[PDB]
């Protein structure tokens, strides 16, 4: 019987397991309930505290995912099959994982908390692409990831009900980061040197839980992989969520908000499922259904407000984007997109294009979007036509809320350092046209590429190992340089140095799409409020 | 007596004067009445024929110059006074000039009408700068120039009246071109080759003659150099005119304001042309640059709609037009206006004369509009650098003054059947008096097209004398044959359409073709600015 496997927490006993990678063993404890089952009456509530258990839990498999929509826009294919649950759905999904060098460290080790991102609707932690065993290994930090309850299960809200007071996915996150500052000692963590990172959805959520008092207690230092809370999908409004959870009971056959949620506690979980779309105002890429509702509560105002109100002195972030933010989005609503053909659309696709890119704006918003976009030298250029639509989604939803955050948090008091990450995948398997696309950092962050098993290139291995030393560093140090040698310099509103990410060393560049996030950020909002 | 130089035109004699050209003798007709003398009574009412006359009249000297503002911003100074008057200000001022070529041509020789600029309160066909001996020594065609009533005198409307109708410096304008068809042929000319060319004002009014049909039967071709009708400055509505042209009145007395029209036109008639002068600067809504009191009124009747439905709704087969600009149009108009600016420093504005320069330079738009402009026109990664402040304030004037309007004007008659040629004129004067900063500034391609780098008196290098000659040969090409391409191995000048965009570099190197008029600059002007404006 091995001791290194044998931990005990709070609630009880734990059965881990040992790991293998190329560079030595990794402890995991895998499927730690953190929360009661969050099932029948507590549908829809906010987390309880897991209660102590009798015996050993056995922690050595990855638990049940939460329920969520599976993609079956190319089944089969590993592009989007490697997103989709790994493991069966169930509501019973409030688990969490730890991996730990081995033998368990003796001393406190920074933690690193994982957030996966999937549009608040989707996402696991027991995906291949998010396995913590490589980074534990070459760096030597503990690793904590979490499921979090998402769609319906985790956003939908009545706001001012009991029943259904939204952002319990949020709670859910919380919970776990509480559970993190409770028990990660007894895994070698130390529970004041925690590190969120998290990409997409997950990175709004770290955003969040830094503007939300109660979250902000409970760890050091941020990172937001092509993810900001501001984004325009990240939150909605009261009003919007109200009628959306409305919508959704209407769709499956419900009627007072209790008498409402109680009958959506009556149905099975994978029918809420069947009907996640339906739900949106309008055509649409890159909206969600059911996130995270501005209420006064967890949120007190918009991420926003709270942003450009906050004193940011003693944050350390990390935040960046990869190359084509808005690629992989237009496959999945854009008129004449597909992962099949060049999707070299037309002037008339790409205007359609444009309503739906930015949906639920006036057509003045949306001729200014045209305008700005446009080429007028080549107005009906396909390919031109292409890649002006990625950047429309890219940066209205990714790269400028980024930009934004990163700005007001340096002059806010924040030290700030930003990238752009340009590497493609060799063994990326979407069409060339999408460049590197959104979620195709992670695998590098994780060192996926030092998997034998798998097809990547000696200077990927390399690469990887480069940005497990940022990102540890980083976690360490609240910086991600290594001692001087091509420096990696900070983020500030002027001067907007950010570095390149690929196969060639750090070289250093100005301006996260400055000319364009001036359009977002500065003259858009104006505009939508005359 | 020498034959050369007497003509009969329909009104009776004329006596000319042979002027020596370095190339060769011209026959000048200048200072040749062609309206009774606005004075009076008729002042601010639509110019009356010339009665015929006995005896032979003099047209031997420029007449004097329509009564108008003086500039006095740098006294003395060379570049300020080649725009200033050179005659004695009056109101009888509706004289016409004619060059002809010396003999006298044989057979029916093309014809250019000269109008110049100067925002509709001045400017002169005396000025030294509009000399047509040089082009019709040169090129052999037939040159005439007229002046036009300028400032209240010729554009202050109450709309509606009888007594001050608008828009009688346009009719000044067109009774001229009345007079090239009915008499033009006595000097050699032909009236059925007849070609307009005007420079800012000029180029506006050239652009109203081709959208009011009773002046377009008068001309064949055009060129509009720095100025459309379709200009932000160019126009004004009703409303806006009669306001000006009441506050005029309330700020000289009349009536003992507003009114009977009848009466509080006769009380101005009754005001010394000079006490008009003096104010006129002030009836204009809001502290401006590119902007002037008194231009022509769109009322139903010179201009039955504005210039620019008339462009969109028009059909323009038949009909060829050259258009350009010249490089750095906007920088002229900054030192008459914008803060920080002078001619004697290097007008390096902070960023908060920037923003303060767009309300100036953009004036009478909403916030938000000026907001889309700071949008626009900032480099975000530079936003404070002085340098590109005031580089990009010299855009905004210029490419919301002049080069999108004429884009606009270009791309709509290309569309709609018009073989049209555009350009821009890069060469900087090694004369040029004003600072190195403000570029080839606005106004200062017209000398080279008059060929005045002949002019032996004056210094320019040899290689100027042979770039006005090319300049004055495309010109006159144009003029000739509706092309101004030489009917050989010499690089060529295609038409401008509304997708290509082709237009050429105009300077000392040969032509350079390139595409796009400030495209992107000028889709915010022409397309997302006029919709934001709405809403
Ligand atoms: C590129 O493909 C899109 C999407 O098409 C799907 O995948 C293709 C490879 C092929 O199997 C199509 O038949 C599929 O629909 C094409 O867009 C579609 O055009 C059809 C009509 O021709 C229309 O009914 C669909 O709605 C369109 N799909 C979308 C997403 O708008 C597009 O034309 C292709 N581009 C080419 C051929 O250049
Ligand atoms: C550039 O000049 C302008 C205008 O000024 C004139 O010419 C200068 C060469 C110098 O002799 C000035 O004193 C002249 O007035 C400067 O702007 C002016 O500043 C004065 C007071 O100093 C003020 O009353 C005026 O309103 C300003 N004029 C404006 C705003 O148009 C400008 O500061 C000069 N730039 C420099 C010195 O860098
Ligand atoms: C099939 O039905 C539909 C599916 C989608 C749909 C699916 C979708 C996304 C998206 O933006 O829209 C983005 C996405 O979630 C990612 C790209 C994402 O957001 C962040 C990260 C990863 C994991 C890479 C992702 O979840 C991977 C899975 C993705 C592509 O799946 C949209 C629809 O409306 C147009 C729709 O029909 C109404
Ligand atoms: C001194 O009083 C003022 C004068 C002006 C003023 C003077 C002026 C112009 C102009 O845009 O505004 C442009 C101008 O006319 C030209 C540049 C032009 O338009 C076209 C061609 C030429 C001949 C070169 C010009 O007429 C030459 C004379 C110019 C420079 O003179 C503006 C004022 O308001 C800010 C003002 O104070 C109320
Ligand atoms: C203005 O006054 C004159 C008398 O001097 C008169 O003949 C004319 O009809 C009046 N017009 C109007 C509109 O009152």
């Amino acid at each position: 019987e091995d001791a290194e496997l044998l931990v005990t927490v709070r609630g009880g006993r734990l059965r881990g397991i040992r790991l293998k990678t190329p560079g030595g063993p990794v402890s995991a404890f895998l499927g730690i309930p953190f929360a009661e089952p969050p099932m029948g009456p507590r549908r829809f509530l906010p987390p309880e505290p897991k209660q102590p258990w009798s015996g050993v839990v056995d922690a050595t498999t990855f638990q049940s995912v939460c329920y969520q929509y599976v993609d079956t826009l190319y089944p089969g294919f590993e592009g989007t099959e490697m997103w989709n649950p790994n493991r069966e759905l169930s509501e019973d999904c409030l688990y969490l994982n730890v991996w730990t060098p081995y033998p368990r460290p003796t001393s406190p080790t920074p933690v690193l908390v994982w957030i996966y991102g999937g549009g608040f609707y989707s996402g696991a932690s027991s995906l291949d692409v998010y396995d913590g065993r490589f980074l534990v290994q070459a760096e030597r930090t503990v690793l904590v990831s979490m499921n979090y309850r998402v769609g319906a299960f985790g956003f939908l809200a009545l706001p001012g009900s009991r029943e259904a007071p939204g952002n319990v996915g949020l709670l859910d996150q919380r919970l776990a980061l509480q559970w993190v500052q409770e028990n990660v000692a007894a895994f070698g963590g130390d529970p004041t040197s925690v590190t969120l990172f998290g990409e997409s959805a997950g990175a709004a959520s770290v955003g969040m839980h830094l503007l939300s008092p109660p979250s902000r207690g409970l760890f050091h230092r941020a990172v937001l992989q092509s993810g900001a809370p501001n984004g325009p999908w990240a939150t909605v409004g009261m009003g919007e969520a109200r009628r959306r959870a409305t919508q959704l009971a209407h769709l499956v056959g419900c009627p007072n908000d209790t008498e409402l949620v109680a009958c959506l506690r009556t149905r099975p979980a994978q029918v809420l499922v069947n009907h996640e779309w339906h739900v949106l105002p309008q055509e649409s890429v890159f909206r969600f259904s059911f996130v995270p509702v501005v209420d006064g509560d967890f949120l007190s105002d918009t991420p926003e407000a709270l942003i450009n109100a906050g004193d940011f002195h003693g944050l350390q972030v990390l935040v960046g984007v990869v190359k084509d933010e808005g690629s992989y989005f237009l496959v999945y609503g854009a008129p004449g997109f597909s992962k099949d053909n060049e999707s070299l659309i037309s002037r008339a696709e790409f205007l359609a294009g444009v309503r739906v890119g930015v949906p639920q704006v006036s057509d003045l918003a949306a001729e200014a979007v045209v305008l700005h976009y446009t080429d007028w030298l080549h107005p009906e250029d396909p390919a031109r036509l292409r890649e002006a639509l990625s950047d429309v989604v890219g940066d209205h939803n990714v790269v400028c809320p980024v930009a934004q955050l990163a700005g007001r948090l340096a002059a806010q008091g924040a030290r700030v350092y930003a990238y752009v990450f340009e590497h493609r995948a060799s063994t990326l398997s979407w069409p060339l046209w999408m460049g590197v696309p959104h979620g195709y950092e992670i695998e590098f962050i994780f060192g996926i590429p030092l998997d034998p098993s798998r097809n990547y290139t000696a200077e990927e291995k390399i690469f990887a190992q480069r940005l497990m030393r940022y990102w540890a560093n980083f976690a360490r140090t609240g910086d991600p340089n290594e001692p001087r040698d091509p420096q990696w310099p900070p983020y500030t509103a002027g001067a907007q140095q950010y570095v390149s990410l690929d196969l060639r060393p750090l070289e250093v560049r100005r301006g996260l799409r400055a000319q364009a996030c001036a359009f977002w950020n500065r003259f858009l909002p104006k505009l939508l409020s005359a």
